[PDB]
DNA sequence: CGGAGTGTGGGC
DNA sequence: GCCCACACTCCG
């Protein structure tokens, strides 16, 4: 998967939470974000490198997609 | 390429093939060949083929060597 | 060679 | 002992 708009980010950005199905890490989740283009981001600093000074991410909680 | 892999049984060979282009340019895929010449691309496929007959607990697929 | 899915280890 | 951040596998 479900791609969910992320209101804390600019228009068309979506957040997805994928539960790991197998191996040693099973049941833990990974959070991905997608750009309006469709590009996949897997961490906060990756997200900041792409967005730069268009969005203040200092207080942005990558996991929940909420500003704090 | 094709080199003799000593930590597997008589006549197994390892092969490494450098990736030529793209985002993973310069990384390598490792392949194995049994005495028949059936190609193996991963440790689960290899383990499935060999079964109980060869102990791959400690087998590191990339280097081709058993590790403590 | 890509890339979803799982492994990995430093910083905490 | 956890988890961020990214490296790696493994099969398409």
């Amino acid at each position: 998967g479900k791609r969910m708009d992320c209101p804390a980010l600019p228009p068309g950005w979506k957040k997805e939470e994928v539960i790991r199905k197998s191996g040693l890490s099973a049941g833990k989740s990974d959070v991905y974000y997608f750009s309006p283009s469709g590009k996949k981001f897997r961490s906060k600093p990756q997200l900041a490198r792409y967005l730069g000074n268009t969005v203040d991410l200092s207080s942005f909680d990558f996991r929940t997609g909420k500003m704090m």
